[PDB]
């Protein structure tokens, strides 16, 4: 699913404020992470990143490329490619708990200013 900006804003409600990250910050960060494509996959021969949040199969979820992933989120990476972001968000919270927002390199570069582009009524 190719989400719109304010569909992301709505669907990410449960991340608002968690770990100090605002919802406009998440709307910006996801745009510059996956372009709002819930089916985005970025890969090389070592690792694969999945979905709206580009969660990786090195340590966060398990897949066929890396079946021995630590799988901290205790989930198949395939669950990050569907339209339901509930499990996505649960995993994002674990990422924030352990390594914080700089898992998403777009946040510092692109989403620490001009947050008024990322607002929804
Ligand atoms: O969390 C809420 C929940 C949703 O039901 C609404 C969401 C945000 O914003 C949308 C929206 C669309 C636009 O085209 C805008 O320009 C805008 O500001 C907001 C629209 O109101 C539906």
């Amino acid at each position: 699913e190719q989400l719109t900006k304010c569909e992301v804003f709505r669907e990410l409600k449960d991340l608002k404020g968690y770990g100090g990250v605002s919802l406009p910050e998440w709307v910006c960060t996801t745009f510059h992470t996956s372009g709002y494509d819930t089916q985005a996959i970025v890969q090389n021969n070592d690792s694969t990143e999945y979905g709206l949040f580009q969660i990786n199969n090195k340590i966060w979820c398990k897949d066929d490329q890396n079946p021995h992933s630590s799988n901290i989120c205790n989930i198949s990476c395939d669950k990050f490619l569907d339209d339901d972001l509930t499990d996505d968000i649960m995993c994002v919270k674990k990422i924030l708990d352990k390594v914080g927002i700089n898992y998403w390199l777009a946040h510092k570069a692109l989403c620490s200013e001009k947050l008024d582009q990322w607002l929804c009524e």
